[PDB]
């Protein structure tokens, strides 16, 4: 069940960023991940290829140019066909978290909508989107990385592509000795059942003391509750 | 002021979607940002480039070899010289938000670590890294995108690259009447004060209905309160 995912942008190059690299980059020469990108600037009509405009009201800065876009996302989705779902990317939206990855995947076909300058005409958005997402509370110059964030994220559930709720273990490699620092005697047993416990109440750890707020909304299985206890008992001495 | 970061990654070809394109593309080309990458790979020995190993205890994946990582890194500092702020960017770091790049693009040297597939010895995090920042609550194939991200804004704040806590107001520009949907006449008027009132009334009822969460974090002016109870009290018609 593979993915394809429409893009709108003035800079559709960014993307090989994900398509020519990686993970993500073998997902699409194997057609696992399709992307396809329509670039506002071929839709324009004038001398100059104009592409911004100015804000009714006054301001700082400048729009996207409504009839150019409106015009590739309507060439987008014309080629999508139907049930894809449009997305604008911008800090208005619903934040992402790994929850809203795992649902946004469920869908075979996603339009992502780049905004540039100061964004975009509030009424193609209430027009031409279904949904609105943010990649979190700060601000950038365009929704390309956002957008390519999106992508990659979702990607990771693509079958093929690949080889909780808590923060990751910490992890060890060669050598056994670095800077003095020695690999916990545990990953060196072989004895996989306590290597198990011993990650997760490390992941158990990190999440309460970094982020303890995530802890909050999680249902912990007894042994989760159990190693949780443990690693806060041995963190008090 | 400008600002230097040093990038080490796997796939340096990546960051030209930041350096070759649009505002930071321009901030690149006219020496406000400079953005060095060295890759892991041309730090190997061994005959295949081998930039990956095994984790101490097993598990699914492969983690980034230390040596050439490690090398990479400590070709970076020696290039960056006094003062640079090296930062590994995963799920397990800092949130960032606007008040974490503020006070990023405080630095004018980062060196940013971009990890790949299941992450990095936990050793060279302690003896390495500054700072660990994650870009969201999500999970991508890797850290450059993330690293992009955290570049694209901060680059916002260095002087000559461009042109308050709530979601920013709607935008409109022409044509007049979008699918039956008019521009709203205030912006037609001329009236600066008015023009102004009416956006950040808008800012503040769409933070309210959206992201109520954030509203708490502000100590709001006469203004701003007086202008969030009257959307809430037409919200309430
Ligand atoms: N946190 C985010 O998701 C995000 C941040 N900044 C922007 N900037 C664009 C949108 C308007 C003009 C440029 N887009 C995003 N999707
Ligand atoms: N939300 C984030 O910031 C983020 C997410 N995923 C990753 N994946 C890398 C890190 C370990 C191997 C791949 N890095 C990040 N910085």
């Amino acid at each position: 069940s593979h993915m394809w995912i429409g893009v709108i942008s003035l800079f559709p190059e960014m993307f090989k960023a994900i398509t020519e690299f990686g993970v993500t980059g073998r997902a699409v020469k194997h057609n696992l991940l399709k992307v396809e990108c329509w670039n506002p600037r071929d839709f324009t009509f004038d001398k100059h290829k104009t592409v911004d405009d100015r804000p009714y009201g006054g301001g700082p800065g400048m729009l996207m140019m409504v009839q150019p876009l409106r015009d590739a996302i309507h060439t987008a989705k014309a080629a999508a066909g139907e049930g894809a779902k449009v997305i604008y990317l911008s800090p208005q939206g619903r934040k992402l978290d790994q929850g809203g990855v795992t649902e946004l995947a469920q869908n075979q076909k996603l339009i992502l909508v780049c905004g540039r300058y100061e964004g975009i005409d509030e009424r193609l958005i209430q027009t031409e989107i279904d949904e609105e997402w943010s990649i979190g509370d700060y601000v950038l110059t365009g929704g390309e990385l956002p957008a390519m964030t999106l992508i990659d994220a979702v990607a990771r559930f693509i079958p093929g592509v690949l080889g909780d709720g808590l923060l990751d273990c910490p992890h060890y490699t060669r050598p056994e000795v670095l800077e003095g620092l020695t690999v916990p005697p545990v990953l060196m047993s072989g004895h996989h059942e306590e290597i198990r416990k011993w990650r997760l109440k490390q992941s158990l750890q990190r999440t309460w003391l970094r982020r303890p707020e995530l802890l909050e909304g999680l249902a912990l299985t007894d042994e989760q509750r159990k190693l949780l206890k443990e690693a806060q008992a041995e963190h008090n001495s």
